[PDB]
């Protein structure tokens, strides 16, 4: 699991930073990538990476600002042009449906894959046996959402070499053992499946703020998360400091600041980082193509 | 008057070429720039030029395919973000209004300048005392147009010799069209798509595009003075693009394969 920042700017594109988009790579976990926001030229940034449109499974939009969505039509179109056939779901605030459906309609685009669009509300926006994503209205009167991607604890992996070494060849019995069932082997031995499973893997979690302002809702949303990705500036100081205080109180493990305006160049960026670091040591001022690993434990 | 190619690639963005957009720089003639088509990231390409969003006075869209229009919302947005107050007019086929209006409404974008959207029809789309811009239906499946930008002739100045208006023709996306060559009669510069190589007449037909040879032949029969090939598939970049060029050169000597950031001057003949 890794975060690959495709665009870390704000408002409008700059040679140094494209408008916002962060890729949550889950190749090992689901053979896919999930995108958080999708500003114009996001697919162009991807051309400089190993990420292809076909690998994108989901796209989550935090706010209906142009610098967060104008890259969607193009990305959806390229994925179709390239022959992607897997389903893709877009989650976003009200208006995302119209934006997408109207764009694809006027450009006479016929997708080669199933496309699901969900206009979200505070609560659980997606869940399966592996992950659960919750969305929260961060700022009191704002049509923006923060998201928490929570990887669920993973059942302990099977100690297959030990089984083979006990002369228990791969097959149906492996499934029962995996479930913790007691099994009767071909030679008559009785084996307790649980004795052959490693401890469960604790799920990791990444939180995406969606707005520069902070709140208690943000703090609780990010409680004990591995990485908190926050928008540091408005496209137009204490903001960063507050983000850092929030991460500290929420006990997040790492704070990454993105959505940095042109006003901050070169050293200015490092000063932004320093502001956060003074409160929360493990803080980062993201930059385009930065990649952050999210290890278990 | 110069042509600045911002994006010369076909269908989808490639590291080598971005999707379609050609800037007709008229700084000396009108103190502005006109854009023909606006694919995604056109504004990003502009960041590598001296052209700023506020200097864009008009945008002409050949057809509604994404690689020719997805850059509009961003560009219009940036122009506003940056304080532009001059009117901007966007011309395009039916649906262009819905595309732009929806995009701006869902993002609650309030432009700092007046925006006019003209859903065109074959014929004259714009005319003032200085220019006459005409559109003609081309062959591309979806409703598509080709454009001719005709600078009007002017009397000499206090006397100076008269000035013959220059002309530039844009094919947009299309299969070989007679109406195009007919509209492009005696034009100074013809910008024509060449999505496929000479020997790919079949693929060209199927995807409603043209070949290098077909473009060259159009220029030749229309008596254009210069031909510029654009909308190149990612299958011919680097020196392979030179091969495409040569195919054209063989029919029409004055032919050039465009590439991102290529700037071509349009001299008064
Ligand atoms: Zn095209
Ligand atoms: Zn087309």
């Amino acid at each position: 699991m890794e975060l690959l920042f495709l665009g870390t700017g704000a408002g409008i594109p700059a040679k140094a930073r494209n408008v916002t988009s962060v890729a949550l790579k889950l190749l090992e976990e689901r053979r896919s990538v999930w995108l958080f926001d999708c500003g114009e030229a996001t697919q162009h940034q991807m051309l400089h990476t190993t990420i292809k449109p076909r690998k994108i499974e989901k796209i989550f939009i935090t706010h209906m600002h142009g610098d967060h969505v104008y890259g969607l039509p193009g990305l959806l179109g390229s994925r179709s042009f390239q022959g992607g056939e897997d389903e893709l779901t877009v989650y976003g605030p009200k208006g995302i449906k119209a934006f997408i459906e109207t764009s694809l309609a006027v450009t006479k685009t016929h997708l080669t894959y199933p496309l699901a669009i969900q206009e979200i509300e505070e609560g659980i926006v997606f869940e399966d046996d592996q992950f659960i994503v919750t969305a929260v209205s961060v700022i009191h009167g704002v049509e923006a959402f923060g998201y928490r991607v929570q990887e669920k604890d993973v059942p302990g992996s099977l100690k297959a070499d030990v089984l083979k070494e006990m002369n228990i060849p791969p097959g149906p019995v492996y499934q029962k053992i995996k479930k913790g069932e007691t099994v009767t082997l071909e030679d008559g031995r009785i084996i307790n499946g649980n004795d052959f499973l490693e401890p469960p893997k604790k799920g990791r979690s990444v939180v995406f703020s969606g707005d520069t302002r902070v709140s208690d809702k943000l703090k609780e949303l990010a409680r004990d998360c591995d990485v908190m990705v926050h928008e540091a500036t408005f496209a137009k100081h204490s903001t960063t400091e507050q983000a850092a205080v929030t991460a500290k109180e929420a006990r997040a493990k790492q704070l990454i600041l993105t959505h940095i305006s042109a006003r901050y160049q070169g050293d200015a960026s490092l000063e932004l980082q320093k502001e956060a670091v003074d409160v929360f040591p493990n803080s980062v001022a993201a930059y385009d193509f930065l990649e952050v690993n999210v290890p278990r434990g």
